Order: structure tokens, then sequence, then C-alpha cells
């Protein structure tokens, strides 16, 4: 089951699953359903990224994207060495759902290309949400003509989604792997509680995470080869760094690019070699973790029991457990 603030997430539970092939299949089957007492889909398509001959074609494609829109009880999973070009949204009042061995990759739609992304609404805001064992790729390549979007977020959230878990996801060769909060005006965002755990974060750009406003737990998780920022806390946002393993990574720790700063309390942390450090362009006011000193006390009991894996052995355990094809393992 999920640990920490997703903690008693069942999704659909012991529910029968429904076989889908492909995007359509798996629209219609949340479409037909009820919206509440449980769906399990069995997501069994196999895409050829191979398929993909020019990386650079996707932004400029419109976006395929699942929707769970005010439904609940829901558990996308992934069969063993299933694939998708296509992202996933859970949008509205839609509460205990788990996302699961999803292999998604490439995506089409540039700005629209999110992979997974959970957003609340003047309808409500999801809760209760398992983001766990997804493997998410794209490409680093700045595409002629994308601006800054040849593809979109990794594993996102915003307007107030809260009490969610987010863990063992492999996210690789991805500009922004997760948004937390849209926006310095995302004050709904203060309501957002997530745990962070057992990802591997590697060759990536920046946001891992940028968390805007709300609490975060983020610990046991793997960074290798970020080449922006790492962990970007901001708007008041206060987020517990625990026993990760950091290397090869540029501003592993920092507060930037926002009107207000963020906070951090660190412990356990494994730094590695090739840490690196920069300035932000621009006159907002920064901050930068060089000495791994805390800024500021977790304000609060988490309210879950969790099991630390002893830091420098998180890059080893996660290696082995994170992402998609993995059965699972923990």
């Amino acid at each position: 089951g999920p640990v920490g603030y997703g903690a008693g997430t069942t999704g659909g539970g012991n529910k029968v699953p429904v076989n889908v092939a492909t995007f359509e299949a798996m629209q219609s089957a949340i479409d037909s359903y009820s919206g509440s007492g449980g769906l399990v889909l069995n997501y069994t398509g196999k895409f050829d990224f191979g398929t993909i001959k020019d990386v650079c074609a996707q932004w400029k494609l419109p976006a395929k994207t699942v929707q769970i829109k005010n439904k609940s009880d829901v558990t996308i999973k992934g069969a063993n060495g299933s694939a998708a070009n296509f992202g996933i949204r859970v949008v509205g009042n839609a509460h205990n759902v788990i996302i699961q061995n999803m292999t998604i990759g490439l995506l089409q739609g540039g700005e629209d290309a999110d992979s997974i992304s959970l957003e609340g609404n003047s309808s409500g805001e999801p809760s209760k949400i398992w983001v766990d064992h997804n493997t998410v790729f794209a490409s680093l390549t700045k595409c002629s003509g994308a601006g800054d979007a040849s593809f979109d977020g990794g594993i996102d959230m915003k307007k107030g989604v809260h009490h969610v878990t987010v863990s063992y996801n492999y996210v690789y060769n991805y500009q922004k792997v997760a948004l937390n909060g849209y926006s310095d005006s995302d004050t709904k965002n203060s309501a957002a509680r997530t745990t962070y755990h057992h990802n591997r974060f590697e060759n990536v750009e920046s946001r891992v995470p940028l968390q805007r406003f709300g609490l975060s737990h983020i610990y046991n998780n793997y960074f290798n080869n970020v080449t922006t920022s790492g962990i970007n806390v901001r708007m008041g946002g206060i987020a517990k760094i625990e026993s990760n393993y950091f290397e090869n990574i540029k501003n592993p720790v920092t507060s930037r690019d926002s009107s207000e700063i963020g906070y951090w309390d660190l412990i356990n942390n494994y730094v590695g070699s090739g840490i690196t450090w920069g300035t932000p362009d621009g006159s907002k006011p920064y901050a930068n973790a060089t000495n791994w000193i805390s800024t500021k006390v977790f304000p609060e009991s988490l309210g879950y029991i969790y099991t630390v894996t002893p830091a420098a052995q998180v890059k080893a355990k996660v290696i082995a457990t994170a992402g998609a094809g993995k059965n699972l393992a923990e």
C-alpha cells in the first residue's frame, strides 16, 4: 500500500480489472463508470517508441490525454511490458485514485504534453492520489520554434490537490519533472500535502519538485544528472527533505524565481560528488542550501508512519525498485 500523505488510497480496490488495450478504450471505460464504488483498468497497450523518428515532431501535434474527471475510486494500472504514448489527467471532485506501472513517453502536445497531471478546479480538488511505480520520459532537446515547450510536465499537481504519495517513479530524459502549484497566485495550493519518496530522477533539468505553498515530505529519492536545479521550494512552502541521495546535481536544494521564498527541514541526506551551485538570473530573492542547513522546522506532525532506507543505500535501492516493469518492488 501507499506510504505518506497518500496513505489509505485504494483506488478501484479488488474489483475485477477491465482490460483496455488503447487510449480510447481507457477513456470509454472511465466515461461509462458511475463515478464511485471502484473501477480497475488493466492497460495492455504496447506503444513502440521507435515509431517516433523525430523527437521534434511531438510538440506540433495535439495532446493525447486520458481524463478522470469528477470520478472516484479508480485504479489505472499498466500491465507488465505495457507502454503508453498518452498522458493521464485527474481533475475536479475526484478522489481515491491510483496510477501505477505505466510507461509514459515522448508525448504529443508540447506545453500540453502533460504525463501525469492532478488538478483542482471550481468543482473540487483531487485528494488521496497514489502515483506509484511509473516510468516517465521524453527528451532534453529544445526543438526549433517550440519556445520553452518541446514537452510539458512529468508528475504535476496544482490548485489545491492534497494528500498524495508520489513513490517509486522513474523520470529520465525530462526537462520539467514535477510541478506542485502552478503560479505564485495559486494560493489554494496551501492545502497541498505531498510525499515524494523512492523516486529516481536522472538526466533531468528542473522542477524536482518545484513546490509552491503547502507542505511536502521528500525522502529516499535518488538524484543524478540534474542540470538546472533540484528541489525548488517557493511561496512559503515547507519541505521536509530527508535521507535522499544527491549526486551530479546543480542547485539540489534551492528557493528561486518566486515573489516569496520557501523553506526546508534537512536531515540525513547523502551528498555525493558533483554538487554544483549557481545564482538565478533576475531580481527576485533566492536561497541556496550550500551548507545543507535547515531554514525552517517542519511545522506539524506528518501524521503517518514511514520506514527510511539508510541514505547511502538509497541509490542502489531506488535503481533496483523505481519505475514500471519492476513488479512494484519496494
